[PDB]
């Protein structure tokens, strides 16, 4: 949002970036002092500290320092050290805040007169920024809002320097008007370019020598970090004085900043017994309120929220933080954890609850020890599944968990937990003809809209096309009841607009980074009359520019940071209302007579539930969004509702802060608003009078008492608005109003018609275990679904930790066994000897031919591999099979030799072209020797070597070759390594595991050749005709 | 052989391509001298996603074990890893957008392999750059995965699995009239 | 799904104008006769099997076997009643 920065951070950026003709004096002359300051180091970096007299003051967001005697003026460095001796590290009380004086700033003393002190301030508002100037600056400036010269720089307007001179610098000394004008002009551009929301210089000192910035008080638009990170640097946002920050708060802040989700946490009382983990910014407040109202104010430990669809992991990281924090010390009455929320629109409840359940399992020991009782109440996408997992973790751990759904009133679990109650501009925006373009790839949102449309009995779908810049133009499949339809997806918005002139609404799912530009672009297509901006986190400044353009172009903006709205029977903005089951539950397929407006998207979904149960239903509902300046405000929509004949009553869900809600009082008074209005402003707490101490002179005044929810609620009730006792009475008062209106004939409720039926989604039915569908596939080698990859039961980390190697991994994937080390080493050895055997072989030849014919690696490799099997590469398998058969049949080696001769068969794995009994094959030597050394038993190898004794006695080159050696050795390894049964070993041979060895092994050689030919830049091959014998038929 | 090849023939573009793609993309960006942030924005403007960035579940807080194993070996044994350093800096930027925009195993292998060729001292730059171009990285994936595929083949035979016919329910027939 | 089959019957009666009176399992089979005629108003071993019995199914009857297994489950049997199947055309498999 807009966060306060230190006087040092401010002066740094100022000195660094302010561009002016005015000579700014003492640039970068400033030194920071803490209790850990090395004075020798400080003096090394700031030699100017000895050059002149100094001024020392604390840099801890302490206002009115001078008046508190916290400013040591005109001192030598020795005098500064003497001044700090009693102050540095000391506790200090500034108003109702008590903290330590840890951070100080030293600056050179500026000799000047009181006449030479000035006041400048710039601050943003919805209409542009105000520049204030006063010629009586100093610690005695007073009410600067009334006293000073105001000037508004409009939204996309430039600060004209003639206007500065003309109006701001009216009472400034004539001789200093040009320098002041030059500085103010430059300051305004610096304020703009660095995304400040507030920047105040008091005093600004202008002497015969030049301009001096003696004090800074500035707030930046923290959300604008993505732009300014480069200029801002490692910008730190200090917590207000007295408040001492916690490491847990800093952690959650980091998670929030690095994601599109909202994760907030603030500790109230670390030693409190009431802990809350509520979903949604609206609900969080309402729960905090209910606890305060039931006396738990002093026992309330925190105020936080999680929303914007966080991942299971993010929810886990959030939950573990809360659980860690509540299990630090024991309470005599135990503790409470309120896991609440309203009915969600898009936050997947099944998914988020799995994260929380994981954190509860990890902290089950401390949670039982600290006697923690959990109360859950949540609705929304797949809430059914998420509630089941909650009940189940309570049973399996022993922790008491009480789980409730949409049927329970939101705030009912608070009284349950505390033991008070038992545990059981355009008026019309949308029509039934409205067609929209969805910017972004949001399949679930689009389908959601289309299911709402079908049940509303719409003749056509509300989504005409989608815009997604990363893919080329294509069509996406969707469901119109049970009929499949295609929706076009465009790379360019220009094309979408051109092909779809019927579209007048744009739903913008662009990210905060992409959002501004995409909206601005849409405004160039006049057909678009309403834009819904979903993104939460757009810098305030960029939104003001979107408001300015939309206002001048007549386009209605719903958002930013909104879920949207819903017009039952007509149109629903993206995810508003959530899944069909909620649309049906809250009877949103047909209209009622009640119209509502809310800031919170989550509370909007709770309002649909409340209104449906108490009245004839919702006519139209809008969530205006939560950003500082919304595109459309409460009044904008209240007036639309007042002017819509179908609306018979209006419900407004207000909030603490702002004065928007007072425009309604005014409207009623003026007689503009005649329809009955029901209103509740949330945030009746701050009973803990934190009373955020005013940032500087400019803001400091107004009336922060009127802004409060308690004040607004009183004001509105007196105004004639129907205001409930508390949020828990809101249903009763809405029902009370509706009953009077039906009684007075203002409302004539219509008979109920059943909506068109849509089939359940398979995904969903399977989740609830309602249907069973047999799997078509069966696997047993690898599981990629887990946290970790699993190879045949062994997780990948264990594979490396146990040093398995390629051989080891092959054992798991091919045999699903943890093989002995010798076995693995042997497999690796096989793969090495079979790697290559020159380019003359059938396979290598094809791969080379292929590579030479300009093909890719995979084509070239496959072309070669496809020759492996029979006459080429077959021998390994063949030999193993042949010898196994013979051995197992019980025939002696000589009987075998003769059997083969008689059958007219040659022995597989016997014979060599050159190698003989006197000239051995090295590959066979290497392998024989490894096997002899490391294999416990080698009976088949022994048998084969005896056959070799017989064949070599015939012809000397009839040696056991490498294919035969590997064959028999492999059989001996399977049978005698002790990992396989006889059946298992025999099946593996038969199914061709041995072929796999040769194929995998030789694959290396083939890739080798492919690369080689490419590297050798070898041209296309054509076989010479002279090598071809053409024997064609006679004509 | 038929079963293995049938599977291997899918490797190349949308499946198995990422290692080569990541290596090539990051090498180009690094060698061009653009800083990681300039690179991230260049890609956004060109309407291209970064090859070797992103994961379905794994995030910055919940790391991919395969990437962890490899990252750690590489840091410990490689003399220099400039491209990996560059890629990890790109990852710092993307994870700051969405937490699951991590450097994945395809990206890790790609850039690690480039660093190995360039800085192991066995190859000239020309040699290292030619090997990447002629597709040595594709060879790694193909050879590597070939084991898994042979694994599946044996498994299906051992599981005595019958002929597959795709169910008509999963097919959307959109023929002319 | 007799409930929906009885719905199409009732619907054809309404759309054509023909009087059709539709009844289910709750009506005795032969009760419609009396209604139609206007007599009543229109509104070795003793033990063969145990919970331990295991059988062999000769033939490739997937639906029959699954049917048996669903009955066994719903009867809260500890084990399925089908131990194996015999089909002479295929090799041994699961
Ligand atoms: C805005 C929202 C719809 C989409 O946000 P998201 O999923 O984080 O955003 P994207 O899908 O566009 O992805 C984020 C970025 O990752 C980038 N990215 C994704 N994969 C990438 C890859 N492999 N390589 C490079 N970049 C990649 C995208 O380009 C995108 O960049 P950008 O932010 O500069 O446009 C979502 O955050 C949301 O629902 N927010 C809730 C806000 C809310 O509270 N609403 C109000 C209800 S009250
Ligand atoms: C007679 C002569 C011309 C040919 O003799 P030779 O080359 O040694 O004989 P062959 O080519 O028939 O081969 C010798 C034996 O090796 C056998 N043999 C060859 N390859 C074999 C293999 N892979 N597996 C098993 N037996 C094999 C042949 O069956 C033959 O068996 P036999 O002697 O019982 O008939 C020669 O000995 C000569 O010049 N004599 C004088
Ligand atoms: N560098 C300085 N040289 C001279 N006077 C200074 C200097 N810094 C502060 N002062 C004087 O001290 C007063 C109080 O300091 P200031 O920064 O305005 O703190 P605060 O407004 O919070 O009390 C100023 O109004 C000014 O008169
Ligand atoms: O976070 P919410 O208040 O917009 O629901
Ligand atoms: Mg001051
Ligand atoms: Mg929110």
């Amino acid at each position: 949002s807009a966060k306060a920065i230190s006087e040092q951070t401010g002066k740094e950026l100022l000195y660094k970036f302010i561009c002016t003709t005015s000579a700014i004096q003492n640039r970068f002359k400033y030194a920071r002092v803490t209790p850990d300051t090395d004075w020798a180091r400080l003096l090394q970096d700031h030699p100017w500290l000895l050059s002149q007299n100094l001024v020392v003051k604390p840099d801890q967001l302490i206002k009115r320092r001078g008046k508190l005697g916290l400013v040591g003026v005109n001192l030598t460095l020795d005098g500064v050290k003497s001044w700090l001796k009693p102050r540095l590290g000391q506790e200090a009380t500034v108003g109702k805040a008590t903290g330590f004086l840890k951070n100080f700033l030293i600056e050179p003393f500026v000799p000047h007169s009181q006449a030479e002190e000035f006041y400048v301030c710039i601050y943003a508002t919805r209409e542009g920024d105000y520049v204030l100037f006063h010629h009586e600056g100093g610690v005695d400036v007073g009410d600067v809002d009334a006293k000073a010269q105001k000037l508004l720089v409009g939204v996309d307007e430039k600060l004209n320097p003639e206007d500065i001179k003309k109006h701001l610098l009216v009472h400034a000394p004539e001789d200093k008007k040009e320098i002041l004008a030059s500085f103010i002009s430059g300051l305004f551009n610096f304020y703009e370019d660095l995304y400040f929301t507030y920047l105040e210089i008091n005093p600004l000192v202008v002497t015969k020598d030049g301009v001096y910035v003696l004090d800074l008080a500035a707030k930046v638009d923290a959300t604008a970090d993505y732009i300014c990170k480069v200029k801002w640097g490692d910008i730190e946002f200090p917590p207000p004085f007295g408040r001492e920050a916690y490491p847990e708060e800093a952690y959650i802040a980091d998670l929030d900043a690095k994601s599109g989700a909202s994760l907030k946490l603030t500790l109230l009382n670390p030693k409190g017994r009431i802990w809350t983990m509520v979903a949604g910014g609206g609900a969080s407040v309402v729960y905090s309120d209910t606890i305060c109202d039931l006396g738990g104010v002093n026992e309330l430990a925190n105020y936080g929220e999680y929303s914007g669809a966080p991942s299971e992991q993010q929810t886990y990281d959030y939950a573990k933080t809360i659980l860690s924090l509540m299990t630090r010390e024991k309470h005599p009455d135990g503790k409470i954890l309120i896991i609440g929320g309203s009915i969600a629109n898009f936050t997947n409840v099944a998914a988020t609850f799995k994260g929380i359940v994981r954190a509860i399992r990890d902290y089950q020991g401390p949670l039982k020890e600290h006697e923690v009782t959990i109360f859950v109440r949540r609705g929304g996408p797949n809430y059914q599944e998420g509630l089941r997992v909650m009940g189940e973790v309570g049973k399996t751990t022993g922790i008491p968990i009480h789980v409730f759904g949409t049927e329970t009133h939101m705030t009912a679990i608070v009284g349950m937990a505390l033991g008070h109650r038992p545990i059981p501009k355009s008026t019309t925006l949308f029509s039934r003809h409205t067609k929209a373009i969805v910017w972004g790839m949001q399949t679930r949102a689009v389908q959601g809209m289309l299911d709402f449309d079908y049940v509303c009995s719409r003749d056509e779908p509300s989504v005409a096309a989608m815009v997604y810049p990363f893919t080329g133009d294509h069509k996406q499949k969707f469901y119109w009841g049970h009929k499949e339809i295609l929706i076009p997806v465009f790379k360019n918005m220009a094309d979408a607009m051109r092909k779809h002139p019927e579209v007048d609404v744009l739903i913008n799912f662009a990210s905060l980074r992409s959002a501004y530009d995409s909206t601005m672009e849409t405004m160039n297509y006049a057909q678009i009359r309403t834009i819904a901006i979903i993104a939460e986190g757009i810098p305030e400044a960029l939104t003001r520019k979107l408001i300015k353009k939309a206002d001048q172009k007549g386009v209605t903006i719903i958002g930013p940071a909104t879920v949207g709205g819903i017009k039952p029977g007509c149109f629903k903005i993206g995810n508003t209302g959530g899944m069909l089951d909620n649309i049906l539950a809250s009877k949103l397929y047909r209209p009622g007579s009640v119209a509502y407006v809310s800031r919170s998207g989550g509370m909007s979904n709770e309002l649909n539930n409340i209104i449906s149960r108490t009245t004839d239903g919702v006519y139209e509902g809008v969530a205006i969004g939560g950003d500082r300046y919304p595109g459309s405000t409460f009044m904008d929509h209240v007036l639309r509702y007042q002017d819509t004949p179908g609306v018979k009553m209006i419900v407004v869900l207000g909030e603490i802060g702002g004065t928007e809600e007072y425009k309604i009082c005014r409207g009623i008074k003026e007689g503009r608003l005649t329809k009955p209005i029901v209103c509740w402003c949330i945030g009746t707490c701050a009973t803990m009078f934190s009373s955020e101490v005013q940032f500087g002179h400019a803001g400091a005044c107004a009336n922060q008492a009127s802004e409060t929810a308690v004040a607004k609620n009183q004001a509105l009730k007196e105004a004639g608005v129907f205001v409930p006792r508390s949020f828990d009475e809101l249903g009763e008062i809405i029902q009370s109003v509706y009953e009077d209106l039906v009684a007075n004939g203002v409302i004539v409720p219509a008979q109920e018609v059943p909506p068109p039926t849509v089939p359940m989604d398979y995904s969903w039915a399977r989740e609830l275990g309602l249907i069973r569908k047999p799997a078509s596939f069966m696997t047993s080698i690898c599981d990629e679904r887990g946290q970790e990859l699993i190879y045949a039961g062994m997780p990948i980390t264990e594979v490396f930790k146990e040093e398995m190697g390629i051989g080891g991994v092959l054992g798991l994937l091919w045999f699903q066994k943890r093989l002995p080390k010798y076995s693995c080493q042997f497999i690796e050895m096989c793969l090495m000897v079979t790697a290559d055997h020159g380019p003359a072989v059938s396979g290598a030849h094809n791969t080379i031919i292929c590579a030479r014919a300009g093909k890719d690696l995979v084509s070239s490799l496959t072309s070669g591999l496809l020759t492996i099997g029979d006459r080429f590469g077959g021998a390994l398998d063949a030999a193993a099979k042949m010898f196994s058969k013979a051995f197992d049949s019980g025939i002696i080696p000589m009987e075998f030799v003769n059997k083969m001769k008689k059958e007219g068969k040659l022995i597989m794995g016997i014979g060599h072209r050159v190698k003989s009994i006197n000239n051995p094959d090295m590959r066979v030597q290497i392998l024989k020797d490894y096997v002899r050394q490391h294999f416990p038993a080698t009976p088949l190898l022994d048998y084969a070597l005896e056959v070799e004794k017989i064949t070599t006695s015939k012809k000397p080159n009839l040696i056991l070759n490498v294919d035969g050696l590997i064959g028999v050795a492999f059989v001996d390894m399977l049978r005698n390594c002790g990992s396989f049964t006889r059946e298992e070993a025999d099946e593996y041979i038969d199914i061709g595991a041995l072929n796999g060895i040769f194929v995998l092994g030789r694959s290396m050689g083939f890739i080798g050749h492919y690369l080689d030919q490419k590297r050798l830049k070898q041209g296309l091959y054509r076989h010479p005709w002279d090598d071809i014998s053409y024997v064609l038929p006679e004509h």
